């Protein structure tokens, strides 16, 4: 069938700063804006699959840079932090919760 959203509490732990991803709080976002087209087909593999966002150099800005794909603005698909910046706006509490580098819902 079509793929279904997994349960909440999925740990992204390619790095030393792992982050929990909950589908239940992202239902306002289409599946394909994250599980984005690759060669025109939505791809539901893990983001850091080899040949995907598998460069663990957090300084890399190419599409393969994992850090880059999770944190930067101006990306072809919204990143976690990019979309959250737009969502938080001028609301300082939401900026901390959604975009803070520490003491946020991504990074404790
Ligand atoms: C403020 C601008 C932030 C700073 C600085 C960093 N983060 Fe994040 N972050 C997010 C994800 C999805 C990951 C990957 C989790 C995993 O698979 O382990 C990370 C990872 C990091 C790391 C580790 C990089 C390395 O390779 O060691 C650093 C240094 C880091 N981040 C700093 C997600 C999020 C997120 C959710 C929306 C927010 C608000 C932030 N990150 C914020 C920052
Ligand atoms: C971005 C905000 C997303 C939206 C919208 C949806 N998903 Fe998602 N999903 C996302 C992440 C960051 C993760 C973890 C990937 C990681 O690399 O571990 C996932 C994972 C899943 C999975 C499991 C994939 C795997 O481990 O094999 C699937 C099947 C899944 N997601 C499905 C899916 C559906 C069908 C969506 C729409 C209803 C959907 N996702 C939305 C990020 C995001
Ligand atoms: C491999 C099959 C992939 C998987 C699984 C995911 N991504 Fe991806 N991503 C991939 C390619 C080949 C590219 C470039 C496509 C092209 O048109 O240039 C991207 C692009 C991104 C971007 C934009 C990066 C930029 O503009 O520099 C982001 C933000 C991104 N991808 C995020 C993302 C996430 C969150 C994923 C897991 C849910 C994910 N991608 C999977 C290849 C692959
Ligand atoms: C927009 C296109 C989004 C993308 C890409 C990602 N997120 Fe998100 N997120 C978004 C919304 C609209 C909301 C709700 C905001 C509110 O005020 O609560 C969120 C929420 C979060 C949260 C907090 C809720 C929770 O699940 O505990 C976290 C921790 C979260 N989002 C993480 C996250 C990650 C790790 C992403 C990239 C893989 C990601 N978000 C993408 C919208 C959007």
């Amino acid at each position: 069938a079509a793929p279904k959203a997994p349960a909440d509490g999925l740990k992204m732990d390619k790095t030393k700063q792992p982050v929990v991803f909950n589908h239940s709080t992202h239902k306002a976002v289409k599946c394909g804006d994250c599980h984005h087209p690759v060669n025109g087909k939505k791809d539901y593999q893990k983001c850091a699959t080899a040949g995907c966002h598998d460069n663990m150099d957090k300084k890399d800005k190419s599409a393969k840079g994992y850090y880059h794909a999770m944190h930067d603005k101006g990306t072809k698909f919204k990143s976690c932090v990019g979309c959250h910046l737009e969502t938080a706006g001028a609301d300082a509490a939401k900026k901390k919760e959604l975009t803070g580098c520490k003491g946020s819902k991504c990074h404790s």
